């Protein structure tokens, strides 16, 4: 209802040739300038220092000849003004009143005090702009949901909404930092292709009309990056969306946030090397301690090295006997039968479900079934696994690493039997063929990271999902 | 053919235990440290600072006892081998032939020198990739329509896409610089979207399986972006891809790279004041001078300040009498059909035609027709007209600014106008009725940049088109 009250204070300010949204306003300030300098001034003091600051109206005092409002900043940094009969406008005391309410955004300018709290006492003032929704008060407790249909509002009146938002970036800078001072190079590869692949997940298709075919987003740049190694690139990563066409929960969306990384002339020993040292490095950046704290109250240590061990092992002390790559599946299946399609989704689930689940602390694991991983080596020595890791941060699987597949005739066996389950990416087997150096890979789930950092849910990691 | 001469010398290695797809190889430098190490060694002399280099076979003189290889590293810095008898492996000189082919990569391990240019003496040698298709020799001049759909072997074969590719990533850590420095944070927003808006365009749709709707990939951020603001961002950009589902031509491509960038509190007139010295820094970080040479041979300068001209005037001088917000659509008809739908895209046409097209340097154009301007605001003392530029660079409509429409009501007006030639983003309105503070948007191609800046066309700025 007041939505109607409020419509109509613009309404009323149009015709008096007031303006409710201006061009400009000349704010010289922002608040947390305001604050940083004067921090000690003796409070009911004044100093004459000039500003302009402008920003949120969220507390008033309607007080008779003198008002109270606390402006709020968008970061959040709050000060007061003190609207005044005596030191100019009596009739802005009267429009102050009748025209200001809440949420609305207010400029005003004079000379900085304190008082009885920091404020600023006003020779001008004007409105800059005219809220036609007041605020909730926040208890009206917005629901996780509805905080996400509407961020903006949560970034106005929930402080944590600030942080997220503002430690998302500041670990994404840091990323970009990390990977920077190591001679890293970001890439742009496209997001519209003529077949998407680089990893198993179903497209999102959609049609053009210049070419008049269907076009896949991409649910991976991995094949377009690995051209680029031909290509030359020595280092290269690339920060940005990646689109798989499959149901939500609380470690899958269907639009998220993709770090992969190529490093030519080292394996996926040097890449958990190096994957290792940019979490700890972004986490130091972005949250300042390596001893993350939870909302449990609980701490998790991530400092220090990290240990790794072996699928095909781990998963033999787990269930009390040899698994390896020579295992039927009717053996596994029955195991599984024990417990609650093929060899290698049977190992990496087994695994999953026993050893997996029951790890606390940083862990690294690899060596894996070559089955279920046509793009990564064959392991250097051990038959029947290919060079690849995960990585489990606390118990969420964040990243993996590969000593690539850069043999070409082999890369194409990889494709033919997947299809079984029939054109391949032609293109990309040429590309091989030109020739392909020794490289390792990964990639890594910014939201999942932030996660695995904070334990905050992935519809709070994002800024707008749905 | 010779495709199949290449196939048999990888198959007849795996017999040997010869590896042509290792997992490692030792590789220490770069042999652009191999040269930065010593740039002035007296030739034909030895120092016997040891090294592991690699790379592409290039250059090969097969010379009875001693033979002669140019080795390329990826960025193209160029190091000669010289695969002797007498330091090791006769057998070494016979593999060496029949087995090294080229465009293969090959590691060499020994003493590095000088000769009757700068060479490595082996102690060791061994292949780490094998080429399957030989490269072209270039001349074999690979049709720019090739090239595009190979750009992997233009990297390799030719210089100028290793400083292209190396100077679109330089444009761009430039611009994210630029924009830190002035207190700017990078937001990440949706690129699926239950309705694409921002600009006008058709989307490209796809189906969804999770919501079994269609969703609209994102033809512009700005309607999010300006939901930033709202939510207490004071400066913001992104920089990403949007898709506008629509022809090909010099100046488009469906999907590109775009810069948007909101400030609160500043107008047109602030925006491009940065917009203008961001493009002049990024120019001297990127390509070190203000002078920039063309094809052509010739120079433009984008040095010192830039040329202001409003739309409505400097079209009136060209057509030799005023034009204005009043002007009916049959005037302009029949001025349109002197030369060769409704009044603003005829007075942006006609511009276009006349003023435009007749522009060299730099020149911001402003104070655009309401009618093809939707989310701008409306000028703070001309009638008719939005507070809006365009820049044209060397004749290229590289980026557009405003102070911005932060007025609900008025906007939904806008809009429901629109529709007639019937449902808004209705959550977008919503979050201006929260109140969004005075800000200034704009954007940016970073292909016409490149273009603008270079000569270059649409199809070499971009990594991988089609
Ligand atoms: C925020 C949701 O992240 C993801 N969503 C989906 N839908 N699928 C994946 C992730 C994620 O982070 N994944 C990868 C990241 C690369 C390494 C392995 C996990 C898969
Ligand atoms: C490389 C192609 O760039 C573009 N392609 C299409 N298809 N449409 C546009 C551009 C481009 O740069 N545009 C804008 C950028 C923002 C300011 C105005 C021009 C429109
Ligand atoms: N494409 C992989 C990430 C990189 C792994 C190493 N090449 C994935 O989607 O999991
Ligand atoms: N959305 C605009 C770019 C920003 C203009 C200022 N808000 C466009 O697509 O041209």
């Amino acid at each position: 209802e007041q939505f109607r009250i409020r419509r109509d204070k613009r309404a009323r300010l149009l015709a008096q040739g007031r303006d409710p949204y201006p061009v400009a306003v000349p704010r010289t300030h922002t608040l947390a300038e305001v604050r940083a300098a004067h921090p000690d001034l003796p409070i009911d003091t004044a100093t004459e220092d000039i500003v302009g600051v402008a920003g949120r109206v969220i507390f008033a005092r309607n007080s008779g000849k003198l008002c109270f409002a606390t402006l709020q900043d968008g970061d959040g940094t709050q000060l007061q003004v003190m609207i005044s009969l005596d030191k100019v406008g009596q009739a802005a005391l009267d429009a102050w009143k009748a025209d200001v309410d809440l949420g609305d955004i207010v400029y005003v300018h004079g000379a900085v005090i304190s008082s009885r709290e920091l404020s600023v006492l006003a020779d001008c003032w004007r409105i800059a702009a005219k809220s036609l929704r007041p605020l909730p008060v926040a208890h009206k407790e917005m629901s996780e949901e509805s905080r996400v249909r509407q961020r903006y509002v949560d970034l106005i009146v929930r402080p944590e909404a600030r942080a997220v938002a503002r430690l998302r970036i500041a670990v994404v800078r840091a990323i970009r930092t990390a990977l920077q001072r190591r001679g890293f190079l970001e890439v742009e590869t496209p997001v519209l292709q003529t077949l998407a692949g680089g990893a198993a997940a179903r497209p999102f298709a959609t049609h053009s009309n210049a070419l008049d075919i269907d076009l896949y987003l991409r649910i991976a740049p991995e094949l377009f990056l690995k051209r680029c190694i031909v290509g030359g690139f020595d280092k290269v990563f690339e920060l940005n969306r990646v689109f798989r066409n499959e149901g939500a929960d609380s470690t899958h969306s269907p639009e998220f946030s993709m770090l992969e990384t190529y490093q030519t002339y080292g394996t996926y020993d040097d890449s958990a090397v190096v994957t290792r040292e940019l979490i700890q490095e972004v986490a130091d950046e972005a949250i300042g301690t390596r001893q993350l704290p939870l909302p449990d109250g609980s701490v998790y240590d991530i400092d220090g090295e990290w240990a790794t061990i072996q699928m095909y092992p781990s998963l033999s002390v787990a269930l009390g006997e040899e698994i390896t790559p020579q295992t039927t599946v009717d053996r596994l299946r029955g195991i599984a039968d024990s417990l609650g399609f093929g060899h290698g989704k049977l190992i990496e689930e087994l695994w999953e479900r026993t050893v997996g689940k029951s790890l606390s602390a940083p862990t690294f694991v690899k060596d894996f079934p070559v089955q279920t991983t046509p793009l990564t080596r064959q392991h250097r020595s051990i038959p029947g696994v290919t060079e690849k890791w995960d990585l489990y941060l606390r118990g969420i699987e964040l990243a993996t690493g590969y000593s690539e597949l850069s043999d070409p005739v082999v890369q194409r066996e990889r494709f033919a039997d997947q299809a079984r389950a029939m054109v391949l990416d032609e293109d990309f087997l040429a590309a091989l063929e030109y020739g392909m150096p020794p490289c390792t890979g990964t990639g890594m789930g910014i939201d999942r990271l932030l996660m695995s950092l904070t334990g905050l849910s992935i519809r709070e990691t994002v800024l707008f999902p749905i």
